[PDB]
């Protein structure tokens, strides 16, 4: 009979994608929207809620129509899974189904102010005060001190709290409630995990920290697994109520990077993924048991497939210069034009000779926390080229990455069985070398570049039965979308004189205010 | 009254050229010949004597030739003027007129050996031993070490100072010689001040240095001034007498720094030049008393005009890399295309916002000799550009003079009235405001820019009575040639900032060994 076919919302931090698998697993429509990365202020960014929305909706009706064009048996989906940037917070109010303000972006510095105070009174003095409940340090970066700042700083936010209409919710679940035409509020495991108000154990939201944050928890969804009926697709925005024909249920939901974990297979105790974007963040799936870190790392949900399934935790560490590095060697620094230069001038060169480059442009984070941290190249002679300092770069990633997994080894204790990574310098050959004898693991690289998108397809299919357990999704994947293996072929001197090098080298990167 | 003509023999590292000035002191012909540039053995660095001898003869004819196709009032040239890469040594013999074999350059590091000996056996473990005496530490640059190798390791100049007929010289000496046809055998002040024989306060050999480093005094040339009779042009190797046609006395021998000096007119206690080629050279008049350096600055003579006449002292400082860093950005970097754009980037931008290069690619010299410094480039961000770090290396030059010159100033106890510049880095208008806001002193920059071969010309002028005063010479230079002042405009926090940075990059740069 026909094909039963599964819908991936992938929502980044740059653009919305709507993505229709097979059964094979297989990308076989896909649309894409950007939208407007606001700036209103130094260190400030926001995205327009309803531009986003919009952009899904989009997204959808354009991908759906051109599948019919490819299979014009096609006539529904089986069910939607959404993927989606975390922490970004929408702030909404319930009656008018309107956001009150612009989304403020996970990556967005505005909260500072407040993520001072939170250490300051309710941790006294430490930001790991609350880790062992979230898994988390006071940062930025997670949506509860978002939500506090809409609260202290917009009026329409503190209106709608004030009379009790206000809805606070990660990107999940503004989708899951404008898809719904404002009938679901729910959201999933891995997302409710990034707001520093659920206790990541236990995944239920922590009455404790909502009142010390002055969050009330009125206004908080319903937390629910990544694979299981969220709501159903209830809006004509833009025709897709129309475009799905059969009413189609939300089936699945996830936060981008474990969703990348998932779409990658990373089942087992010791499986890893490296999203490759600006930065990379790496997750490792540390099994049934929530590991916490003594070594700057987070703790985060991994997955949870089902309400009573087992809860799969995960450990993630950042880097937030690896795509943005060799793009600033082009743009900014003139040595090279095309991105095909890049590998063939770090290749034309049989070392560093000498040097190292920290590509520290943001600070080190990493493991090693220190926003003091700039760029620098140390050991400079009269021989060093751009073709060196280019394979310095490499090697700079590839160390920083070492680092991290050093640590999650540690945080864990549990080795690193394979690293699965995607993305734009997944291309890099090069660095994938330097990468797996570095590290001393098998580096794997998709030929199918959806599988972010295919996490939160997977989490949907499972939940509306196109497949049947995770050993059918492994078997469909290894017969369907082949992939390309990087052995380690470096020795054991070469691996530790390189990480003593750079830890010489580390000592100078101090530049700070 | 007719028009009077002065010659200059610019004996170089890599080249030789005759120059030919008018009473007016603007070139008026010019012809460059090279000469082969020998590396028998890693780090070292030969140069063929009689080859030198033909290229300053095929230099003078034809420029001679040159001048008067195009200028009818020419006829003969009234006195030469030699200037002369310095500390390179020549030793040849008396009855043959020949070398014995190749002369080590100044940066030649065979003597390094040697260089530890003296030190050990004779200093102590103190390489400043003599430096009351001779204004020098023991270092392979100066003449006495390149000596003492020959002795030791040429079996010709050994075999030769046994007869009696071994002669060494600096390359002033070695074409008095040659020029003379065998009858002069003098070296100027300035040179012999590089020999590490000379004592700075009698400005004669001395006895004990030639006893203890075991150079015999039969060897030595006579010591005479800068500006005086030291011979006659009394050979026809390549046709010169005859292009001379006239008989023409050789009345000027300066060191190529100290005729810079000179031809930059720094006739003056406090009056400085410096010289931005591939490197720096600094060198200040310092009086008629010397001034000695706690900071491994040379004390050195700069000029004495007429036998027995006032001799004006001078320190000195160097960088290695200047011009040096400015091609290695655009060759091995790919930072520009060609020379005009290093200017051009560098002042797109209102300042190098954070970053500091240190382009110590061989080490720091200057008050803070370390040989273990490095290449180094610290504070970088995403903002940074190309532009910010060719910015950054005309800083770094301008800012290694200014710890240079402070450094000066407070062992000469005088004060910088004012920089006169030369070289063709001093043709960057950038690198000039940044030096005159830095040093804050006017800087000079002549529009006539042949200073090195001026200074000879000067002296030999001086002798000849072309030009009867250090007075007249100024009136003359200030009514025919124009100067460019460059005054200090920066801001007191913006200097405070730029040296306050330049401080925390310079502790950051210890890397090799
Ligand atoms: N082996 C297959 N079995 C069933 N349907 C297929 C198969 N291969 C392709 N299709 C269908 O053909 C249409 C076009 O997809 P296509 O771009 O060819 O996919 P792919 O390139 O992954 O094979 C899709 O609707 C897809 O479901
Ligand atoms: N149910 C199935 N759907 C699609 N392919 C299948 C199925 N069962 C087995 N296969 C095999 O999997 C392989 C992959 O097919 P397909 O995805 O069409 O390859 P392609 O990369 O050319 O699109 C084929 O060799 C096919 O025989
Ligand atoms: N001390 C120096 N004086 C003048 N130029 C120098 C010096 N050192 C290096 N240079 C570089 O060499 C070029 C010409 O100098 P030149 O006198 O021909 O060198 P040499 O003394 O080796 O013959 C200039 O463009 C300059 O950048
Ligand atoms: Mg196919």
């Amino acid at each position: 009979f026909t094909m039963k076919y599964v819908g991936s919302i992938d929502q980044g931090t740059t653009s919305t994608r709507f993505i229709i698998f097979d059964e094979r697993q297989r990308p076989v429509s896909v649309h894409q929207v950007p939208h407007t990365q606001h700036t209103p202020h130094p260190g400030w960014l926001e995205h327009d809620p309803m531009e986003i929305f919009r952009s899904a909706c989009k997204c959808m009706s354009v991908a759906i129509a051109k599948l019919r064009q490819k299979d014009a048996s096609f006539r529904k989906i089986e069910a939607i899974g959404i993927t989606n940037q975390r922490e970004t917070t929408v702030a909404w109010d319930r009656v008018t189904k309107e956001p009150l303000c612009y989304a403020p972006v996970w990556n967005d510095l505005r909260t500072y102010d407040i993520t001072k105070k939170v250490t300051a009174e309710l941790g006294g003095g430490d930001s790991m005060f609350a880790s062992k409940i979230t898994g988390l340090p006071v940062s930025t970066y997670f949506a509860a001190f978002k939500m506090r700042w809409m609260l202290e700083n917009v009026p329409a936010v503190a209106d709608a709290c004030r009379r009790g209409t206000l809805c606070f919710g990660t990107i999940d679940t503004w989708l899951m409630y404008k898809l719904s035409g404002g009938k679901a509020f729910v959201t999933d495991v891995t997302n409710a995990s990034r707001t520093f108000l659920m206790d990541l154990r236990t995944r239920k939201w922590s009455p404790e920290l909502c009142e010390k944050l002055k969050i009330p928890m009125e206004t908080l969804p319903e937390i629910r697994s990544n694979s299981e009926l969220f709501g159903y697709v209830e809006t004509d925005e833009c025709g897709v109520a129309a475009a799905l024909n059969e009413r189609t249920p939300i089936m699945g939901s996830i936060g981008d990077q474990q969703s990348a974990l998932f779409g990658n297979m990373c089942f087992e105790k010791g499986e890893a993924k490296n999203t490759y974007g600006t930065g990379c963040f790496l997750l490792m799936n540390v099994g049934e048991e929530a590991r916490f870190s003594k070594h700057g790392l987070l703790s985060t949900v991994g997955f949870q497939v089902g309400r009573d399934g087992p809860c799969y935790y995960a450990l993630e560490g950042a880097i937030a210069c690896a795509g943005a590095t060799v793009e600033w060697m082009r743009r900014n620094m003139n040595l090279f034009s095309h991105i095909t230069e890049c590998e063939k001038l770090a290749r034309s060169v049989p070392g560093t000779q000498g040097i190292v480059f920290v590509p520290a442009f943001s600070g080190l984070l990493a493991p090693y926390w220190d926003p003091s941290a700039r760029g620098t190249i140390v050991g400079m002679t009269l021989k060093t080229t751009r073709a060196h300092v280019i394979r310095a770069a490499l090697q700079a990633i590839a160390l920083q990455l070492n680092d991290v997994v050093g640590s999650m080894k540690r945080d864990a204790g549990l080795n690193l069985s394979s690293l699965r990574v995607d993305g734009g310098l997944s291309k890099n050959g090069l660095l994938m070398e330097i990468q797996a004898s570095l590290l001393g693991v098998d580096i794997l690289v998709p030929s199918m570049h959806e599988t972010t998108a295919l996490g939160a397809a997977l989490c949907a299919g499972l939940a509306a039965g196109v497949w049947t357990s995770l050993e059918e999704v492994k078997a469909v994947s290894r017969r369907e979308n082949s992939w390309k293996t990087v052995s380690p072929s470096g020795s054991a001197m070469e691996r530790e004189a390189m990480i003593a090098e750079w830890r010489e080298a580390l000592k100078r990167t101090k530049w700070a205010k």
